Protein backbone atom coordinates (compact mmCIF):
# COMPACT_ATOMS: atom_id res chain seq x y z
CA UNK A 1 0.00 0.00 0.00
CA UNK A 2 1.71 3.29 1.10
CA UNK A 3 5.11 4.30 -0.15
CA UNK A 4 6.55 4.21 3.42
CA UNK A 5 5.92 0.46 3.54
CA UNK A 6 7.39 -0.56 0.21
CA UNK A 7 10.68 -1.93 -1.09
CA UNK A 8 12.68 0.85 -2.65
CA UNK A 9 13.51 -0.32 -6.10
CA UNK A 10 13.71 -3.44 -8.28
CA UNK A 11 15.82 -3.73 -11.43
CA UNK A 12 14.59 -5.65 -14.50
CA UNK A 13 17.38 -6.63 -16.82
CA UNK A 14 16.46 -8.12 -20.24
CA UNK A 15 13.26 -9.85 -21.42
CA UNK A 16 9.51 -9.31 -21.61
CA UNK A 17 7.38 -7.82 -18.90
CA UNK A 18 3.71 -8.73 -19.04
CA UNK A 19 0.68 -9.58 -16.93
CA UNK A 20 -0.29 -13.23 -16.63
CA UNK A 21 -3.27 -14.31 -14.52
CA UNK A 22 -3.22 -10.83 -13.01
CA UNK A 23 0.41 -11.10 -11.84
CA UNK A 24 3.21 -8.83 -13.07
CA UNK A 25 5.85 -11.14 -14.63
CA UNK A 26 9.28 -10.97 -16.29
CA UNK A 27 10.05 -13.59 -18.93
CA UNK A 28 13.47 -14.50 -20.53
CA UNK A 29 12.39 -18.31 -16.74
CA UNK A 30 9.09 -16.67 -15.56
CA UNK A 31 9.54 -14.38 -12.53
CA UNK A 32 6.82 -12.84 -10.37
CA UNK A 33 7.50 -9.19 -9.51
CA UNK A 34 5.47 -7.90 -6.49
CA UNK A 35 4.69 -4.67 -8.34
CA UNK A 36 2.41 -3.12 -5.67
CA UNK A 37 5.08 -3.51 -3.03
CA UNK A 38 7.86 -1.55 -4.65
CA UNK A 39 8.20 2.13 -5.08
CA UNK A 40 10.12 2.17 -8.39
CA UNK A 41 10.80 -0.47 -11.05
CA UNK A 42 13.89 0.18 -13.23
CA UNK A 43 13.84 -1.06 -16.86
CA UNK A 44 17.28 -1.79 -18.28
CA UNK A 45 18.06 -2.05 -22.01
CA UNK A 46 16.59 -5.11 -23.80
CA UNK A 47 13.39 -5.01 -21.75
CA UNK A 48 10.06 -4.85 -23.57
CA UNK A 49 6.83 -3.86 -21.78
CA UNK A 50 3.23 -4.73 -22.65
CA UNK A 51 0.28 -2.38 -22.40
CA UNK A 52 -1.16 -4.55 -19.59
CA UNK A 53 2.01 -4.24 -17.48
CA UNK A 54 2.31 -0.43 -17.84
CA UNK A 55 -1.32 -0.18 -16.93
CA UNK A 56 -1.08 -2.36 -13.82
CA UNK A 57 2.11 -0.45 -12.66
CA UNK A 58 0.15 2.85 -12.87
CA UNK A 59 -2.85 1.23 -11.18
CA UNK A 60 -0.89 0.23 -8.07
CA UNK A 61 1.07 3.48 -7.98
CA UNK A 62 4.44 2.00 -8.89
CA UNK A 63 6.65 4.33 -11.03
CA UNK A 64 8.35 2.79 -14.10
CA UNK A 65 11.72 4.22 -15.15
CA UNK A 66 13.62 3.29 -18.28
CA UNK A 67 17.36 3.53 -17.82
CA UNK A 68 20.48 3.04 -19.94
CA UNK A 69 24.12 2.42 -18.94
CA UNK A 70 25.20 3.87 -15.58
CA UNK A 71 21.49 4.28 -14.88
CA UNK A 72 21.22 7.31 -17.22
CA UNK A 73 17.55 8.43 -17.47
CA UNK A 74 15.71 7.32 -20.59
CA UNK A 75 12.02 7.83 -19.71
CA UNK A 76 9.35 7.23 -16.95
CA UNK A 77 5.67 6.45 -16.95
CA UNK A 78 3.03 6.63 -14.28
CA UNK A 79 -0.46 7.79 -13.35
CA UNK A 80 -1.28 10.89 -15.37
CA UNK A 81 -0.70 14.02 -13.43
CA UNK A 82 -1.33 15.08 -9.87
CA UNK A 83 -4.88 14.25 -9.01
CA UNK A 84 -5.15 17.46 -6.90
CA UNK A 85 -5.03 20.93 -8.25
CA UNK A 86 -4.55 22.43 -4.77
CA UNK A 87 -1.19 20.59 -4.34
CA UNK A 88 -0.04 21.54 -7.86
CA UNK A 89 -1.09 25.17 -7.51
CA UNK A 90 0.67 25.47 -4.13
CA UNK A 91 3.96 24.26 -5.65
CA UNK A 92 3.52 26.53 -8.65
CA UNK A 93 2.63 29.54 -6.48
CA UNK A 94 5.92 29.01 -4.53
CA UNK A 95 7.99 28.60 -7.74
CA UNK A 96 6.59 31.62 -9.54
CA UNK A 97 7.18 34.13 -6.73
CA UNK A 98 10.72 35.33 -6.27
CA UNK A 99 10.51 35.89 -2.48
CA UNK A 100 8.72 32.59 -1.88
CA UNK A 101 11.24 30.77 -4.10
CA UNK A 102 14.13 32.19 -2.06
CA UNK A 103 12.58 31.00 1.17
CA UNK A 104 12.26 27.43 -0.18
CA UNK A 105 15.76 27.48 -1.43
CA UNK A 106 17.20 28.79 1.88
CA UNK A 107 15.47 25.97 3.62
CA UNK A 108 16.88 23.39 1.11
CA UNK A 109 20.41 24.86 1.81
CA UNK A 110 20.02 24.68 5.56
CA UNK A 111 18.87 21.09 5.41
CA UNK A 112 21.70 20.21 2.96
CA UNK A 113 24.51 21.77 5.02
CA UNK A 114 22.98 21.61 8.48
CA UNK A 115 23.52 25.37 8.86
CA UNK A 116 21.61 28.41 7.55
CA UNK A 117 22.84 30.22 4.48
CA UNK A 118 24.60 33.57 4.81
CA UNK A 119 21.92 36.23 5.07
CA UNK A 120 20.62 38.46 2.29
CA UNK A 121 21.86 36.34 -0.68
CA UNK A 122 20.02 35.76 -3.95
CA UNK A 123 19.17 32.35 -5.39
CA UNK A 124 22.02 32.61 -7.88
CA UNK A 125 24.56 33.43 -5.21
CA UNK A 126 23.38 30.52 -3.03
CA UNK A 127 23.86 28.22 -6.00
CA UNK A 128 27.49 29.42 -6.27
CA UNK A 129 28.11 28.75 -2.56
CA UNK A 130 26.46 25.35 -2.85
CA UNK A 131 28.51 24.60 -6.00
CA UNK A 132 31.80 25.50 -4.39
CA UNK A 133 31.11 23.41 -1.26
CA UNK A 134 30.04 20.40 -3.33
CA UNK A 135 33.24 20.50 -5.42
CA UNK A 136 35.22 20.59 -2.18
CA UNK A 137 33.26 17.58 -0.84
CA UNK A 138 33.91 15.42 -3.96
CA UNK A 139 37.68 16.36 -3.81
CA UNK A 140 37.77 15.45 -0.09
CA UNK A 141 35.97 12.15 -0.75
CA UNK A 142 38.47 11.30 -3.55
CA UNK A 143 41.38 11.99 -1.16
CA UNK A 144 39.86 9.89 1.67
CA UNK A 145 39.02 6.90 -0.56
CA UNK A 146 42.27 7.07 -2.59
CA UNK A 147 40.51 7.67 -5.94
CA UNK A 148 41.90 9.64 -8.89
CA UNK A 149 39.65 12.64 -9.44
CA UNK A 150 39.60 15.32 -12.13
CA UNK A 151 36.10 16.52 -11.25
CA UNK A 152 32.45 15.66 -11.64
CA UNK A 153 31.54 14.78 -15.25
CA UNK A 154 34.24 8.00 -18.36
CA UNK A 155 36.16 7.58 -15.09
CA UNK A 156 35.03 4.52 -13.08
CA UNK A 157 34.28 6.92 -10.22
CA UNK A 158 32.00 9.13 -12.38
CA UNK A 159 30.18 5.97 -13.58
CA UNK A 160 29.67 4.93 -9.98
CA UNK A 161 28.36 8.40 -8.88
CA UNK A 162 25.95 8.41 -11.85
CA UNK A 163 24.67 4.91 -11.22
CA UNK A 164 24.24 5.64 -7.51
CA UNK A 165 22.46 8.99 -7.85
CA UNK A 166 20.30 7.64 -10.66
CA UNK A 167 18.97 5.14 -8.08
CA UNK A 168 18.22 7.91 -5.56
CA UNK A 169 16.49 9.97 -8.18
CA UNK A 170 14.10 7.18 -9.09
CA UNK A 171 13.03 6.73 -5.48
CA UNK A 172 12.87 10.57 -5.05
CA UNK A 173 10.67 10.91 -8.14
CA UNK A 174 8.37 8.18 -6.81
CA UNK A 175 7.89 10.13 -3.52
CA UNK A 176 7.30 13.45 -5.22
CA UNK A 177 4.68 11.94 -7.45
CA UNK A 178 3.05 10.15 -4.50
CA UNK A 179 2.90 13.52 -2.68
CA UNK A 180 0.93 14.93 -5.63
CA UNK A 181 3.62 17.29 -7.02
CA UNK A 182 5.29 17.90 -10.35
CA UNK A 183 8.88 16.61 -10.87
CA UNK A 184 9.48 19.39 -13.39
CA UNK A 185 8.87 22.43 -11.13
CA UNK A 186 12.04 23.02 -9.12
CA UNK A 187 13.49 25.81 -7.00
CA UNK A 188 17.26 25.45 -7.13
CA UNK A 189 17.34 23.51 -10.36
CA UNK A 190 14.98 24.81 -13.01
CA UNK A 191 14.16 23.94 -16.70
CA UNK A 192 14.51 20.13 -16.76
CA UNK A 193 12.05 17.25 -16.50
CA UNK A 194 13.39 16.29 -13.09
CA UNK A 195 14.33 19.70 -11.54
CA UNK A 196 12.40 19.13 -8.37
CA UNK A 197 13.80 15.60 -8.07
CA UNK A 198 17.33 16.98 -8.22
CA UNK A 199 16.51 19.61 -5.57
CA UNK A 200 15.20 17.09 -3.12
CA UNK A 201 17.73 14.32 -3.76
CA UNK A 202 20.67 16.72 -3.54
CA UNK A 203 19.72 17.50 0.07
CA UNK A 204 20.54 13.93 1.19
CA UNK A 205 22.84 12.52 -1.52
CA UNK A 206 26.03 12.97 0.46
CA UNK A 207 24.92 11.28 3.60
CA UNK A 208 25.67 7.71 2.35
CA UNK A 209 24.95 7.35 -1.38
CA UNK A 210 27.78 9.37 -2.87
CA UNK A 211 30.25 8.01 -0.15
CA UNK A 212 29.27 4.49 -1.20
CA UNK A 213 30.09 5.31 -4.85
CA UNK A 214 33.67 6.14 -3.72
CA UNK A 215 33.90 3.08 -1.56
CA UNK A 216 33.02 0.94 -4.56
CA UNK A 217 35.13 2.80 -7.17
CA UNK A 218 38.32 2.36 -5.17
CA UNK A 219 38.10 -1.43 -5.74
CA UNK A 220 38.54 -0.67 -9.44
CA UNK A 221 35.43 -2.68 -10.56
CA UNK A 222 35.20 -3.33 -14.33
CA UNK A 223 31.41 -3.40 -14.48
CA UNK A 224 30.29 -1.35 -11.47
CA UNK A 225 26.57 -0.75 -12.19
CA UNK A 226 25.41 -4.06 -10.66
CA UNK A 227 27.34 -3.66 -7.37
CA UNK A 228 26.35 0.02 -6.99
CA UNK A 229 22.67 -0.81 -7.48
CA UNK A 230 22.78 -3.48 -4.78
CA UNK A 231 24.59 -1.17 -2.39
CA UNK A 232 21.90 1.54 -2.93
CA UNK A 233 19.09 -1.04 -2.42
CA UNK A 234 20.81 -1.93 0.88
CA UNK A 235 21.24 1.69 1.85
CA UNK A 236 17.60 2.61 1.09
CA UNK A 237 16.57 -0.26 3.34
CA UNK A 238 18.89 0.54 6.27
CA UNK A 239 18.51 4.35 6.21
CA UNK A 240 14.75 4.00 5.51
CA UNK A 241 15.16 6.58 2.80
CA UNK A 242 11.51 6.42 1.71
CA UNK A 243 10.12 7.27 5.15
CA UNK A 244 12.65 10.19 5.15
CA UNK A 245 11.71 11.69 1.70
CA UNK A 246 7.98 12.16 2.26
CA UNK A 247 8.26 14.69 5.11
CA UNK A 248 11.36 16.36 3.59
CA UNK A 249 9.38 17.33 0.43
CA UNK A 250 6.61 18.94 2.58
CA UNK A 251 9.12 20.62 4.99
CA UNK A 252 10.91 22.22 2.05
CA UNK A 253 7.70 23.69 0.47
CA UNK A 254 6.33 24.75 3.92
CA UNK A 255 9.37 27.08 4.21
CA UNK A 256 7.57 29.45 1.88
CA UNK A 257 5.20 30.30 4.75
CA UNK A 258 2.12 29.71 2.56
CA UNK A 259 -0.62 27.68 4.25
CA UNK A 260 -0.45 24.18 2.62
CA UNK A 261 -3.47 22.40 1.24
CA UNK B 1 4.85 23.00 -33.57
CA UNK B 2 4.06 19.28 -33.59
CA UNK B 3 0.28 18.84 -33.22
CA UNK B 4 -0.51 15.40 -34.68
CA UNK B 5 -1.60 12.57 -32.37
CA UNK B 6 -1.83 8.94 -33.64
CA UNK B 7 -3.14 5.70 -32.08
CA UNK B 8 -1.26 2.34 -32.24
CA UNK B 9 -2.92 -0.95 -31.37
CA UNK B 10 -2.33 -4.74 -31.38
CA UNK B 11 1.32 -4.84 -32.35
CA UNK B 12 4.97 -4.57 -31.40
CA UNK B 13 6.77 -1.27 -31.50
CA UNK B 14 10.51 -1.37 -31.96
CA UNK B 15 13.53 0.00 -33.85
CA UNK B 16 14.53 -2.56 -36.39
CA UNK B 17 17.22 -1.89 -38.93
CA UNK B 18 17.27 1.74 -37.75
CA UNK B 19 13.55 2.42 -38.37
CA UNK B 20 10.83 3.03 -35.72
CA UNK B 21 8.14 0.61 -36.78
CA UNK B 22 4.90 -1.14 -35.81
CA UNK B 23 4.61 -4.87 -36.62
CA UNK B 24 0.86 -5.42 -36.52
CA UNK B 25 -1.36 -8.43 -35.71
CA UNK B 26 -0.98 -9.62 -39.31
CA UNK B 27 2.90 -9.29 -39.51
CA UNK B 28 2.97 -6.12 -41.68
CA UNK B 29 5.68 -3.61 -40.81
CA UNK B 30 4.78 0.10 -40.90
CA UNK B 31 7.07 3.12 -40.30
CA UNK B 32 5.76 5.42 -37.58
CA UNK B 33 6.97 9.04 -37.93
CA UNK B 34 7.62 9.41 -34.18
CA UNK B 35 9.58 12.69 -34.34
CA UNK B 36 6.81 14.28 -36.36
CA UNK B 37 3.90 13.79 -33.95
CA UNK B 38 3.27 15.24 -30.42
CA UNK B 39 1.80 12.06 -28.99
CA UNK B 40 1.40 8.33 -29.66
CA UNK B 41 -1.60 6.80 -27.80
CA UNK B 42 -0.87 3.15 -27.21
CA UNK B 43 -4.05 1.04 -27.16
CA UNK B 44 -4.40 -2.47 -25.70
CA UNK B 45 -2.18 -5.20 -27.04
CA UNK B 46 0.81 -2.96 -27.69
CA UNK B 47 4.36 -4.01 -26.65
CA UNK B 48 7.13 -1.38 -26.68
CA UNK B 49 10.80 -2.14 -26.75
CA UNK B 50 13.33 -0.28 -24.63
CA UNK B 51 14.87 1.11 -27.83
CA UNK B 52 11.51 2.41 -29.11
CA UNK B 53 10.90 4.27 -25.78
CA UNK B 54 14.45 5.69 -25.97
CA UNK B 55 13.95 7.04 -29.50
CA UNK B 56 10.53 8.53 -28.59
CA UNK B 57 12.08 10.27 -25.56
CA UNK B 58 14.97 11.56 -27.68
CA UNK B 59 12.61 13.26 -30.14
CA UNK B 60 10.35 14.52 -27.31
CA UNK B 61 7.19 12.62 -28.30
CA UNK B 62 4.83 11.65 -25.44
CA UNK B 63 3.69 8.13 -24.93
CA UNK B 64 0.27 7.65 -23.41
CA UNK B 65 -1.33 4.30 -22.59
CA UNK B 66 -5.07 4.28 -23.27
CA UNK B 67 -8.16 2.18 -23.60
CA UNK B 68 -9.63 1.23 -26.93
CA UNK B 69 -10.04 4.25 -29.19
CA UNK B 70 -9.10 6.58 -26.37
CA UNK B 71 -11.77 5.73 -23.83
CA UNK B 72 -9.47 6.43 -21.01
CA UNK B 73 -5.93 7.11 -20.02
CA UNK B 74 -4.15 4.53 -17.86
CA UNK B 75 -0.66 5.96 -17.77
CA UNK B 76 1.48 8.60 -19.28
CA UNK B 77 5.06 9.28 -19.93
CA UNK B 78 7.04 11.95 -18.09
CA UNK B 79 4.56 12.08 -15.33
CA UNK B 80 3.37 15.49 -14.12
CA UNK B 81 4.66 16.96 -17.41
CA UNK B 82 8.08 17.26 -19.06
CA UNK B 83 8.14 21.08 -19.20
CA UNK B 84 7.92 23.56 -16.34
CA UNK B 85 7.34 26.55 -18.65
CA UNK B 86 4.08 25.02 -19.90
CA UNK B 87 2.99 23.97 -16.40
CA UNK B 88 3.80 27.40 -14.89
CA UNK B 89 2.02 29.20 -17.77
CA UNK B 90 -1.12 27.26 -17.11
CA UNK B 91 -0.82 27.89 -13.32
CA UNK B 92 -0.21 31.59 -13.72
CA UNK B 93 -3.36 31.86 -15.77
CA UNK B 94 -5.40 29.77 -13.38
CA UNK B 95 -4.29 31.65 -10.27
CA UNK B 96 -4.96 35.22 -11.40
CA UNK B 97 -8.72 36.02 -11.37
CA UNK B 98 -8.41 38.52 -14.20
CA UNK B 99 -6.58 36.02 -16.44
CA UNK B 100 -8.84 33.19 -15.47
CA UNK B 101 -11.96 35.12 -16.56
CA UNK B 102 -10.37 36.02 -19.88
CA UNK B 103 -9.61 32.36 -20.55
CA UNK B 104 -13.20 31.41 -19.63
CA UNK B 105 -14.62 34.07 -21.91
CA UNK B 106 -12.49 32.55 -24.72
CA UNK B 107 -13.90 29.18 -23.86
CA UNK B 108 -17.39 30.65 -24.26
CA UNK B 109 -16.63 32.19 -27.62
CA UNK B 110 -15.17 28.94 -29.03
CA UNK B 111 -18.20 27.05 -27.80
CA UNK B 112 -20.88 29.49 -29.16
CA UNK B 113 -19.22 31.30 -32.07
CA UNK B 114 -19.84 34.75 -30.45
CA UNK B 115 -18.74 36.80 -27.39
CA UNK B 116 -20.51 36.16 -24.11
CA UNK B 117 -22.45 38.99 -22.46
CA UNK B 118 -20.15 41.72 -21.08
CA UNK B 119 -20.25 41.58 -17.26
CA UNK B 120 -20.43 38.09 -16.08
CA UNK B 121 -18.57 36.00 -13.54
CA UNK B 122 -17.25 32.58 -14.31
CA UNK B 123 -20.29 31.08 -12.52
CA UNK B 124 -22.77 33.17 -14.56
CA UNK B 125 -21.06 32.19 -17.80
CA UNK B 126 -21.52 28.57 -16.81
CA UNK B 127 -25.26 29.12 -16.19
CA UNK B 128 -25.60 30.76 -19.62
CA UNK B 129 -23.64 27.95 -21.34
CA UNK B 130 -26.11 25.55 -19.74
CA UNK B 131 -28.99 27.81 -20.92
CA UNK B 132 -28.08 27.33 -24.59
CA UNK B 133 -27.39 23.60 -24.97
CA UNK B 134 -30.85 22.78 -26.29
CA UNK B 135 -30.44 25.38 -29.00
CA UNK B 136 -27.05 24.01 -30.19
CA UNK B 137 -28.45 20.51 -30.76
CA UNK B 138 -31.42 21.95 -32.61
CA UNK B 139 -29.18 24.13 -34.83
CA UNK B 140 -26.89 21.17 -35.76
CA UNK B 141 -29.95 18.90 -36.57
CA UNK B 142 -31.13 21.56 -39.02
CA UNK B 143 -27.58 21.93 -40.42
CA UNK B 144 -27.47 18.18 -41.29
CA UNK B 145 -31.25 17.76 -42.09
CA UNK B 146 -31.72 15.16 -39.34
CA UNK B 147 -35.05 14.77 -37.59
CA UNK B 148 -34.60 15.80 -33.95
CA UNK B 149 -36.92 15.61 -30.92
CA UNK B 150 -34.18 16.48 -28.33
CA UNK B 151 -31.29 14.93 -26.38
CA UNK B 152 -32.25 11.66 -24.53
CA UNK B 153 -30.38 0.40 -28.09
CA UNK B 154 -31.77 3.36 -26.04
CA UNK B 155 -33.85 4.94 -28.85
CA UNK B 156 -33.31 7.17 -31.88
CA UNK B 157 -30.38 6.38 -34.21
CA UNK B 158 -29.15 10.00 -33.74
CA UNK B 159 -29.29 9.82 -29.92
CA UNK B 160 -27.48 6.46 -29.82
CA UNK B 161 -24.78 7.85 -32.07
CA UNK B 162 -24.39 10.96 -29.89
CA UNK B 163 -23.90 8.73 -26.81
CA UNK B 164 -21.44 6.40 -28.54
CA UNK B 165 -19.55 9.41 -30.00
CA UNK B 166 -19.26 10.99 -26.59
CA UNK B 167 -17.73 7.76 -25.13
CA UNK B 168 -14.07 8.60 -25.76
CA UNK B 169 -14.35 12.39 -25.52
CA UNK B 170 -12.89 12.61 -21.98
CA UNK B 171 -9.97 10.18 -22.57
CA UNK B 172 -8.92 11.75 -25.84
CA UNK B 173 -9.20 15.25 -24.44
CA UNK B 174 -7.06 14.17 -21.42
CA UNK B 175 -4.51 12.66 -23.77
CA UNK B 176 -4.41 15.92 -25.84
CA UNK B 177 -3.88 18.06 -22.67
CA UNK B 178 -1.05 15.75 -21.55
CA UNK B 179 0.39 16.01 -25.09
CA UNK B 180 0.21 19.80 -25.08
CA UNK B 181 2.12 19.62 -21.80
CA UNK B 182 -0.52 20.80 -19.33
CA UNK B 183 -1.97 19.42 -16.14
CA UNK B 184 -5.37 17.75 -16.36
CA UNK B 185 -6.33 18.93 -12.87
CA UNK B 186 -5.82 22.70 -13.29
CA UNK B 187 -9.08 24.02 -14.69
CA UNK B 188 -10.87 27.34 -15.19
CA UNK B 189 -14.64 26.65 -15.27
CA UNK B 190 -14.54 23.29 -13.54
CA UNK B 191 -12.25 23.28 -10.43
CA UNK B 192 -11.57 20.74 -7.57
CA UNK B 193 -11.51 17.52 -9.63
CA UNK B 194 -8.59 15.47 -10.94
CA UNK B 195 -9.85 16.15 -14.53
CA UNK B 196 -11.22 19.69 -14.13
CA UNK B 197 -9.34 21.14 -17.19
CA UNK B 198 -10.36 18.01 -19.19
CA UNK B 199 -14.04 18.91 -18.53
CA UNK B 200 -13.41 22.54 -19.64
CA UNK B 201 -11.92 21.57 -23.00
CA UNK B 202 -14.25 18.58 -23.56
CA UNK B 203 -17.30 20.87 -23.24
CA UNK B 204 -15.95 22.73 -26.29
CA UNK B 205 -14.96 19.63 -28.26
CA UNK B 206 -18.40 18.01 -27.64
CA UNK B 207 -20.20 20.67 -29.72
CA UNK B 208 -17.42 21.59 -32.11
CA UNK B 209 -16.65 17.93 -32.93
CA UNK B 210 -18.60 15.17 -31.31
CA UNK B 211 -22.18 16.29 -31.99
CA UNK B 212 -21.59 17.43 -35.49
CA UNK B 213 -19.83 14.20 -36.45
CA UNK B 214 -22.58 12.18 -34.86
CA UNK B 215 -25.16 14.04 -36.96
CA UNK B 216 -22.88 13.47 -40.02
CA UNK B 217 -22.87 9.72 -39.37
CA UNK B 218 -26.63 9.56 -38.71
CA UNK B 219 -27.34 11.58 -41.90
CA UNK B 220 -25.22 9.65 -44.41
CA UNK B 221 -26.59 6.38 -42.96
CA UNK B 222 -28.36 4.21 -45.54
CA UNK B 223 -30.00 2.02 -42.89
CA UNK B 224 -26.74 0.25 -41.98
CA UNK B 225 -26.99 -2.18 -39.07
CA UNK B 226 -27.00 -0.28 -35.83
CA UNK B 227 -24.06 -2.33 -34.48
CA UNK B 228 -21.86 -0.92 -37.29
CA UNK B 229 -23.19 2.67 -36.96
CA UNK B 230 -22.57 2.59 -33.20
CA UNK B 231 -19.01 1.33 -33.72
CA UNK B 232 -18.28 4.16 -36.28
CA UNK B 233 -19.72 6.67 -33.78
CA UNK B 234 -17.38 5.38 -31.02
CA UNK B 235 -14.47 5.70 -33.42
CA UNK B 236 -14.82 9.41 -34.31
CA UNK B 237 -11.50 10.29 -32.66
CA UNK B 238 -9.58 7.98 -35.01
CA UNK B 239 -9.57 10.62 -37.74
CA UNK B 240 -6.28 12.38 -38.18
CA UNK B 241 -8.03 15.71 -39.11
CA UNK B 242 -9.95 15.64 -35.86
CA UNK B 243 -6.97 14.73 -33.69
CA UNK B 244 -4.88 17.49 -35.18
CA UNK B 245 -7.26 20.26 -34.01
CA UNK B 246 -7.05 19.41 -30.34
CA UNK B 247 -3.65 20.78 -29.27
CA UNK B 248 -4.13 23.98 -31.20
CA UNK B 249 -7.59 24.47 -29.55
CA UNK B 250 -6.00 24.11 -26.10
CA UNK B 251 -3.27 26.60 -26.96
CA UNK B 252 -5.95 29.03 -28.37
CA UNK B 253 -7.94 28.83 -25.10
CA UNK B 254 -4.94 29.54 -22.81
CA UNK B 255 -3.63 32.26 -25.21
CA UNK B 256 -6.68 34.45 -24.45
CA UNK B 257 -4.92 35.35 -21.18
CA UNK B 258 -2.69 37.64 -23.32
CA UNK B 259 0.51 36.29 -21.67
CA UNK B 260 3.27 35.29 -24.06
CA UNK B 261 2.94 31.58 -24.52
CA UNK B 262 5.95 29.25 -23.82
Amino acid sequence: IPLKDRVSMIFLQYGQIDVIDGAFVLIDIRTHIPVGSVACIMLEPGTRVSHAAVRLAAQVGTLLVWVGEAGVRVYASGQPGGARSDKLLYQAKLALDEDLRLKVVRKMFELRFGEPAPARRSVEQLRGIEGSRVRATYALLAKQYGVTWNGRRGDTINQCISAATSCLYGVTEAAILAAGYAPAIGFVHTGKPLSFVYDIADIIKFDTVVPKAFEIARRNPGEPDREVRLACRDIFRSSKTLAKLIPLIEDVLAAGEIQPP
